């Protein structure tokens, strides 16, 4: 009916936005921005093969061209790079390829001469040097020469390159963080993080580098000095049982409240080539309707134009549960400034924000969210570290924000961090006993067992029909044979022929029968950085998760994303699988590239922009790995031990605030145990949690050929009976679903009364109602959004 015009320059400016906001400046002496004319040698092999991405099903988008750093820089039109340098790489690289493997972490660098070190000094006025890793699905990052630490020849080169130049740029194009131990030490006169921008990174990047654009990116994760002071790095990395001991006490959660100085930089760090003044205003609150509102004034103090981003933070009253020192509450990234230019930033926080999970019950409100009495204490700041009294209140009894009810507790015990405080009026780390489980699973589930509706063969009303108004979704569904509810859980792929070619699933319409009832067949494609379209077709290659989150900006990634959203209908893609938003539980983990924060309010915020920028047009995103994938090693059976605080506040809160504040109806589970099974047979997860509590009107999905399992059971790829107990309504995926080719037991489970039809037809209509809001169900009506690519 109606047709839009995808501009491509326009989505590429859009990413380019992306990655000038997001590049983290960490040092400077003013050897940046670069000066106008200046002639810049560029070291490191890496340097000819940008990493646009992380590795895996995040990390497969094809495109015609990548422009490097090298090439963005010669693009820019404001300096010149040496060419001798450039040839002496390129020539040196024929005899050593770029290894692809499986992929490695790194490639190994080029060594270097005096000579080719001393000639390039003479020839150029400043020395870039590149440090690239990338990492992801699979294999995580170790803490070794090559993955987070450097290589000896990568700090050979360093070391010339610092002795030889009096001016000297590092830059690190890496998916998540590595060691800055050696780096700092070797002290070059500019540190930035440029993380890997997609295929227009190089552009974006040169923004930066030449001054076009002031670097006003922030960490989203707190840099320790070592590994092993992250409260994490002792129960994490075993295949098998990790136990989240660290309990809420995640990232600056711990670092802020117990160990101020083992940080190098904290969260929410980052520099500019201005300076700015965070002046704290107003402060009012108002208990009656759960609110604070808080306000200060950002100034440009210095000398060039550029954004700053205020951030607030809440010290909750230790009480009896204990808390962390400061946790963040609402954030403001200003316009552009000018020197001497100010801006007011208001924020309203609900307090919910700041509340805290009784799992133990010594507040009196068991399974509930609750403000402690006591004093609260409202910061504000450039980050958590430089963060300043803003107001406070004292409330006199305990608040409850929310009731709940006791979900995916543990099921063995173990000892959790205590925030304990000593006479000193300081804070240490004691350990207690997280409570066991008491509850009946068995009961719940028969307690709560939804309704059946009968079988109608004879009246047969279309999708199209409930989609009018015409019929309620219940008087539809009952058309729906034993065969057709078995059916209709089972996605269809890889590569299945009803949609796109070399994506990721169909699933509704994957019968005859099913697309006789106007079920269309929706299409799933990976991934949260662009398509991957195992065709071998194109698609934009966007920046990744983390230097998205860097950006502190909500605007400009949803900006970015509404292109995307065009992208899509134009493929006929209707579920981008992203975004990825587990927590960065420990910096060693794998996939962190295409995840957004150690710390859940942000990572919430920004996957919530993602997808109100995919929903621009009608598209979607699949919120993943739901829930508490944070470790890469042993995925297909590692057990996630933890508490319900720590779900409640740190895990699940993120993917929360995707279903209230971004509008998700589409969550993927993981391959891996939530305290003693799989994610995908998780009543408590998909049921309880996700939609009783939280209102989630959607579909969930699992992960790619993922294990499944009763509680006590063997794991299986087939028992979609499990499954559908649990509410994840579609087991991705199948290779001909109306065949059953993975021989699935959905039918005798329900000829044997152990699966009631009611539970098929609950995830049945879910699978229904979300269909008919999809473009492939336009596509059916004949309303849909046609695409047409100007500016190629
Ligand atoms: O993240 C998912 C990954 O775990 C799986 O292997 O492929 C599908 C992706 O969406």
């Amino acid at each position: 009916i109606e047709k839009v015009i995808l501009d491509w320059n326009e989505y590429i400016e859009a990413a380019r936005s992306v990655v000038s906001e997001g590049c983290v400046l960490l040092e400077n002496n003013g050897t940046l921005p670069l000066e106008k004319g200046a002639v810049v040698s560029i070291f490191g092999r890496i340097q000819t093969h940008y990493y646009k991405s992380g590795t895996g099903s995040g990390g497969m988008v094809n495109v015609t061209h990548v422009v490097g750093v090298p090439e963005g820089l010669k693009l820019s039109e404001h300096v010149t790079v040496n060419e001798e340098l450039e040839n002496i790489y390129k020539e040196w690289e024929e005899e050593n390829p770029f290894d692809e493997g499986t992929e490695p972490w790194s490639q190994p660098e080029m060594e270097l001469t005096d000579e080719i070190v001393s000639n390039a000094s003479a020839k150029s006025d400043v020395a870039i040097v590149i440090i690239g890793r990338t990492a992801g699905e699979d294999k995580d990052f170790s803490d070794v020469a090559g993955a987070y630490k450097l290589s000896e020849t990568e700090e050979d080169m360093l070391r010339r390159v610092r002795k030889h130049f009096d001016k000297m740029v590092v830059l690190l194009n890496v998916g998540s963080l590595m060691d800055l131990n050696v780096i700092s030490e070797i002290n070059p006169d500019a540190l930035m993080v440029i993380w890997q921008g997609g295929m227009i990174g190089g552009l974006g990047t040169a923004d930066v580098l030449t001054g076009k654009v002031n670097p006003s990116g922030k960490l989203t994760d707190t840099i320790a000095y070592e590994i092993n002071d992250y409260p994490s790095t002792e129960n994490f990395g075993d295949p098998v049982r990790d136990y989240y001991a660290e309990d809420i006490y995640v990232g600056y959660r711990y670092f802020e409240t117990f160990e101020k100085s083992k940080v190098r930089y904290p969260f929410g760090y980052g520099i500019s080539y201005t300076e700015f003044e965070h002046t704290v205003g107003e402060f009012t609150a108002d208990i009656n309707s759960r609110t604070f509102t808080a306000s200060c004034t950002v100034k440009n103090t210095g000398s060039v134009a550029g954004k700053d981003v205020a951030q607030f933070y809440v010290s909750a009253p230790q009480g009896k549960l204990g808390k962390p020192e400061k946790v963040l509450v609402a954030f403001k990234k200003t316009g552009i400034l000018n020197p001497g230019k100010e801006e007011k930033i208001t924020v309203t926080v609900p307090f919910d924000r700041f509340a805290s999970f009784d799992d133990t019950g010594v507040t009196g409100a068991e399974s509930c969210f609750v403000l402690e009495a006591g004093e609260y204490t409202v910061y504000e700041g450039k980050n958590v570290r430089e963060s300043y009294k803003e107001g406070s209140f004292t409330l006199e009894e305990n608040i409850v924000t929310e009731k709940l009810s006791k979900a995916l507790a543990p099921m063995e015990s173990f000892k959790r961090m205590k925030a304990s405080e000593n006479s000193d009026g300081t804070l240490s780390v004691k350990y207690e006993d997280v409570p066991v489980s008491d509850v009946d699973e068995k009961k719940r589930r028969l307690d709560n067992m939804p309704v059946e509706i009968p079988q109608d063969f004879t009246a047969r009303y279309s999708l199209k029909d409930v989609l009018s108004g015409s019929v309620d979704m219940e008087k539809f569904i009952a058309r729906l044979s034993d065969d057709d509810l078995a059916c209709i859980v089972r996605g269809e792929g890889m590569g299945s022929s009803l949609v796109t070619a070399g994506t990721a699933a169909a699933f509704g319409g994957v019968s005859e029968y099913l697309r006789k009832m106007d079920i269309p067949a929706v299409c799933c494609d990976d991934g949260p950085s662009g398509m991957r379209l195992d065709s071998g077709a194109t698609a934009f290659s966007m920046p990744n998760g983390t230097m998205l989150a860097s950006t502190f900006n909500p605007d400009v990634i949803e900006r970015m994303y509404g292109f995307t959203s065009l992208e899509m209908i134009y493929n006929k893609v209707e579920c981008l699988l992203g975004p990825g938003m587990n927590i960065h539980r420990n910096p060693l983990n794998g996939r962190n590239f295409e995840y957004f924060s150690e710390d859940p309010y942000l990572n919430g915020t920004i996957a919530s922009a993602m997808l109100k920028g995919l929903h621009k047009y009608g598209s979607d995103g699949v919120a993943k790995h739901f829930c508490c994938n944070n470790q890469e090693l042993g995925r297909q059976a590692c057990d996630s031990v933890v508490s319900q605080r720590a779900l409640r506040e740190i895990y699940l809160k993120g993917f929360e605030i995707a279903v209230k504040e971004g509008g998700c109806k589409a969550f993927m589970t993981t391959y891996a145990q939530v305290n003693g099974m799989w994610t995908a047979g998780n009543y408590d997860l998909n049921t309880r949690i996700l939609r009783d509590e939280w209102g989630f009107k959607g579909i969930v999905m699992t992960d790619w050929w993922a294990q499944v399992n009763d509680r006590g059971g063997e794991p299986t790829k087939n028992n979609t009976a499990a499954m559908v107990r649990a509410q994840n309504d579609l087991y991705m995926v199948t290779a001909n679903a109306a065949m059953n080719s993975a021989n699935d037991n959905t039918l005798s489970q329900l000829s044997e009364g152990k699966l009631n039809r009611a539970e098929l037809q609950r995830c049945a209509m879910n699978i229904c109602e979300y269909a008919m809001n999809t473009m492939a169900m336009k596509r059916l009506c004949r309303n849909d959004i046609k695409v047409e690519i100007a500016g190629r």
